[PDB]
């Protein structure tokens, strides 16, 4: 692919030196074209923690959006003299500031966790950095790039045991380390849960829910919405488009498929999702994702200049055409009011819809 | 030769646009690189007969609009609200990016002229068009969709989303003509010449509207503004603090002289005619002169118009009277009264005959 | 020098016609390398001024926030229908909004002025150009460009008095010129650096800060604007800043810096001297040491400064102990005692000596 908007997930960058677990970079939108310029300063990280892991300490040149799409942890963060905890559930969404270190914890012993993070760097435009103070056999200190005479004078500490200090990093291999559940169990405004939110529709088809930043104060920094999407098996989300957000999704859990019609006259832009995927809805395209027959399709979402944001359905009983008044619909589309009716109000759920007409 | 001048001719003309025309502006990065800090500027100019209707469609873009000719009811619906205004000339007013937008002109014999200011939201200075109903040479959104998912959404048979759209390819342009009976039907703004930051004098007038006032040019950070140029008169020199105005001329002929220190300062000048547009970066000190034989009319658009400032270089209010008399004489080398010589005869300002009395 | 972060003062381009003092420009960020592409609009101007002076008047197409390193000095812009005039000391920080026609003047009798300027253009992305109403023999008046028709017209004045006005400003060679003393004093808010009260001292150095969020005048530019004294033969212990990146100018002194950049980390190191310029992106730990024979003296702006939060790496407010006790041991795979013993016997914070 070889499709501007679609991203396989055997495309991201695995990190090398992971240990105990795996994080994987998606690339810059501008790497392979130019059609996703306008979201150049963005990229997408996901950390995936064995079960009773602990994440090393790090900050890194970006602000952050952290959705919890498997399992469950405890992220911890410190900022100059404060520091905030949390107990992450699925679904959670929570910000991590630029420059906080920030640690994690996986404290359950069966399921794996996941983690689906949108970062945008505050330094060179889509370059970000990861700051480690300790480090592994893999990934170096920061500390241990200043000479031996700043931090013997910095610490006020002899510089046998500093470097007694540093030999203790290099015996463990990855960033992602095993752990005690002893331990883990002590190291235990705040995360928004998705399927609790004010902005959601559902039906037999399918469920909606979104986070935007007008309700909530630490979306407002990165202005950006977030929201959940599950279409059933068999069933589609029906042809929409956001006015104003660019909507970076991720595919949680199922398979499937999307259509967009993209003007970059037109053309039928579509991929088949599976888990792991990765694509990218432009503000103005009209989109349709359809579940696969058998399983699930479940997807959430990053949307980028996401404030006043509208969603804008092309069918079901809340569309768009709907709205027109009814010289407006026949001047527009060249037919009576009856015949606009049989093709704009015979649908009668909205959001999602099934395949086989009811 | 000119990197801030756009002369009509050069714009781009929309095929197939029917009982009317719209024309685009090209990129203001395209010829040049000193045009680089509005790059994410586009100025799109639209124009329908008597009696039509333009298509409803949205873009991937905020908009500002500006009547310069006649009258026309715009009307815009987003998710489950409408909106419909009834707009006349000099009337500005705001079109949200996605909304869907269709324009009435319900005047049997006047011809509409918008102009707009287009903010892209996606990539920087690029913007599309999407029409839900289309024509021969204007494809409809709807129908790039596989058929399997428009009945299954729509719950429409096959057959008749198939008629749905040859009845769209039936009519050839975005802009059609229709009866005066289904137009009435069909049927907030900012008047630019009922602002409080205005000026007039038997040479000139001028109407501004800032975004501190109006809330919905916050949105692309914005001030609109209005000047007629009297025939045989001109617009003082002077300069913008911070914005860079792109301005069209809506009726009349005239020139404009503007001092450029960029590829030290330099005379750039072309002479003016109905549909060009230049532009006004900030800093730059300019002046505008009408023709001997018709008044200039122009509108402009203040990109980062916020706590902007307009400073006149002559004339009453010339910025210069504000420094105090040391100041002048250790600026200028010259005596006190040499210099109110120079910058005190001037009794009128912004507007000023090119024969001095 | 093969530091894409350190800007020597002999890299600096001066005005020829500066005339009774002098104007230094940097270059843009952007102009060497690509790892500053960050800041690409912003660029630094350094005014000195001899005493008895005066700085013709002038606006430029950017916003500029001024700090006074040097000396005394009157500031005056002008804009619309207002007059805005202050007196400057050492340590003042003003901002000149654009589009404003600024002059300055050094009334001091012997101590020269110098003046630090970060600038945020308004128009292409790093470019910004100097309006002059008034010029010299090397710099035109912006009023000369335009035809006698119009000038004539607009300033109802004849000619030949246009251009004996202009005559009269090619005589003098320089912007920068000479005034009398008496005329200077004829002629006669800003934010008092050592008067905040976001400040650290020791026996080792002395900071102060002035940030966004308790000044209005700094929200437009976005930038917060720091001092910092290291005396010789100490420092200012590693630290880092979570979202501001701070463009530095040594004021005066000699000494080094140490910054850990992964741009799979390097040591990037560089002398300091007068005049020099330095710039810490976000995210990066950076050490700075003075000399051992003078103290360093550093101004810095903090190109998006709001709600900036400087972490410290050693000394009693350090970042680390803001960790748990299980995640430190966990971190640095240790017993408490031994962490303790690390990062916790430095007793004072910001400034610490050497050996
Ligand atoms: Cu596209
Ligand atoms: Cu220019
Ligand atoms: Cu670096």
């Amino acid at each position: 692919r070889h499709n501007p908007y679609y991203f396989h997930s055997q495309g991201l960058r695995s990190r090398h030196e992971s240990g105990e677990g795996e994080v994987k970079y998606l690339e810059r939108f501008t790497e392979r074209t130019e059609l996703l310029r306008g979201i150049e300063n963005y990229r997408v990280v996901i950390l995936e923690a064995n079960p009773n892991t602990f994440v090393l300490p790090y900050h890194k040149d970006a602000e952050s959006v952290i959705v919890v799409t498997r399992g469950r942890a405890t992220l911890t963060f410190v900022s100059q003299e404060r520091r905030e905890s949390f107990n992450l559930e699925y679904g959670d969404v929570i910000r991590v500031p630029a420059g906080a270190t920030e640690y994690v914890i996986n404290q359950d012993s069966n399921e794996r966790l996941e983690m689906v993070k949108l970062l945008q760097p505050v330094n060179n435009p889509g370059q970000f950095r990861e700051y480690y103070a300790a480090g592994a056999q893999s990934t170096e200190s920061y500390l241990r790039v200043f000479s031996n005479d700043i931090l013997v004078a910095a610490l006020n500490t002899p510089r046998d045991r500093l470097e007694r200090f540093f030999d203790q990093q290099e015996q463990r291999e990855g960033v992602i380390i095993r752990a005690s559940q002893e331990k883990l169990r002590a190291l235990s405004g705040g995360p928004i849960s998705l399927k609790s939110q004010r902005s959601s529709y559902s039906n037999q088809f399918g469920q909606f829910f979104e986070a935007c930043p007008e309700e909530h104060r630490q979306l407002q920094e990165m202005d950006v919405l977030v929201n959940y999407a599950e279409i059933k098996r068999g069933a589609m989300m029906v042809p929409h488009y956001n006015s104003k957000a660019t909507v970076v999704v991720y595919v949680v859990e199922g398979t499937g498929r999307f259509e967009m019609a993209c003007p970059h006259q037109f053309q039928k832009v579509t991929a088949r999702l599976a888990r792991g995927d990765i694509f990218v809805i432009p503000a103005g395209h009209p989109i349709a994702i359809t579940a696969s027959q058998n399983e699930n399709l479940r997807l959430v979402g990053f949307g980028i200049n996401g404030k006043n944001n509208q969603r804008n359905f092309l069918a079901g009983q809340n569309n768009i055409i709907n709205q027109l008044e009814r010289e407006a619909k026949e001047l527009s589309f060249n037919m009576p009011r009856e015949e606009i009716e049989e093709i704009f109000e015979r649908q009668v759920e909205s959001y999602f819809v099934p395949m086989e007409r009811q």
